[PDB]
């Protein structure tokens, strides 16, 4: 896909059913919620987290916290299925020592989108981003270090895993408005699992 980035198409296909079962378990403790940006806007994507740290929004500035600001309780621990799939994907991508301490779970309803951004809330740039697609297909935008750099448009389907790091760790990326559709395992949405090393 780019220097230090690759797309493992259908890599998580066999694990998908189990991953989704665990998403449901995580959501039981920390429900999906549409976060409000530091700017005061409700995101179309619904999110939740598991692992030691969870990505969240604050009155002013994104940040990681071990506490779910909605439930006021710790985020659920990282499911075994998540941990194992993530490490296998990272190894295949060329990052064998990846040890994530956070997993952001995104749920896209039809029309939902995640505008172009950089994952720049993690201090240790040596750790890659492992992104798992589940359910409905979406168009993933992958660019460069500048918001105006040319964008690649790649369809991401159920089971696809994208890993980026090294030279492309801070590349801009996003998801275009989700097209309506149906998928036997997620029904009416697309889920995405984003593993990161947010601390240390
Ligand atoms: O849904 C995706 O494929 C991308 C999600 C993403 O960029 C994020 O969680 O920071
Ligand atoms: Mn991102």
């Amino acid at each position: 896909l780019a220097a230090g980035a690759v797309i493992l198409r259908r890599f998580a296909f066999n694990a998908a059913e189990q991953l989704i079962r665990d998403i449901n378990d995580v959501a039981s403790q920390s429900p999906f919620r549409q976060m409000v940006t530091p700017g005061g806007y409700t995101m179309s994507v619904a999110m939740t987290n598991c692992g030691h740290l969870g990505w969240t929004t604050h009155r002013q500035g994104y940040l990681y916290s071990p506490i779910d600001p909605q439930t006021n309780k710790p985020w659920p621990a990282m499911p075994q299925s998540f941990h194992n799939l993530c490490q296998r994907a990272a190894t295949a991508a060329g990052y064998p020592d990846f040890q994530p301490d956070a997993c952001l779970i995104n749920r896209y309803a039809p029309g939902a989108k995640l505008s172009l951004h950089q994952d720049k809330d993690e201090p240790d740039l040596r750790a890659p981003i492992v992104s798992v697609s589940l359910g409905l297909p979406a168009i993933f935008q992958f660019g460069g270090l500048k918001r105006n750099d040319p964008l690649k448009r790649l369809l991401l389907e159920h089971g696809d895993v994208v890993v980026w790091g090294g030279e492309s760790r801070l590349f801009y990326h996003g998801i275009q408005p989700l097209k309506a559709g149906f998928h036997p395992l997620t029904i009416d949405c697309r889920y995405n699992l984003t593993f990161r090393q947010a601390g240390k």
